[PDB]
């Protein structure tokens, strides 16, 4: 649940920002202190190996499955049931990736674009474990904390 993610962040000592989802009147209000690194958020599968890893890249980043595959492990890569992501990060349809990612200790592996620890942008947002609302916090901070929850990511650039 979202209460154990915030509890770990504060034993960490990591300050964040949420802000709850519940009209354009409403966002346009929430939307000045919003203002940061988005993302988009893909649960992946091998085919051979059957290891389930979590991609964690910008909201905007146009992206090849075959691609990506073939710089990590030929396409072999494809989109995993939603069941799996249900039962190996207690989230589904909500991507809550780096946030959910507690759970699993050597199961998932994670890639994150190499975008949100460089460039202008003060804090980077993902859900915290729920769509209801988006936590904001530093790209280093959450950098440390992906890094306690035992998964060392493997930081690849784009550009």
């Amino acid at each position: 649940l979202r209460a154990e993610l915030e509890q770990r962040l504060g034993a960490l000592a990591i300050r964040t920002e949420v802000v709850e989802h519940p009209t354009i009147e409403e966002m346009m209000p929430h939307i000045q202190h919003l203002k940061g690194a988005h993302s988009k958020n893909l649960f992946l599968k091998d085919k051979k190996k059957k290891n389930y890893w979590l991609v964690t890249v910008l909201h905007d980043r146009q992206i090849n499955l075959n691609d990506l595959g073939k710089q990590l492990g030929s396409g072999n890569l494809r989109f995993a049931d939603e069941t799996a992501m249900l039962e190996k990060l207690k989230v589904g349809q909500g991507c809550a990736t780096p946030l959910s990612l507690f759970c699993d200790d050597g199961d998932v592996k994670f890639v994150l674009d190499s975008a949100f620890l460089e460039g202008g942008h003060e804090k980077v947002y993902f859900h915290p474990m729920t769509n209801a609302a988006t936590m904001g916090l530093s790209p280093e901070d959450f950098l440390i904390f992906v890094k306690a929850t035992g998964h060392d990511p493997i930081i690849l650039n784009f550009d």
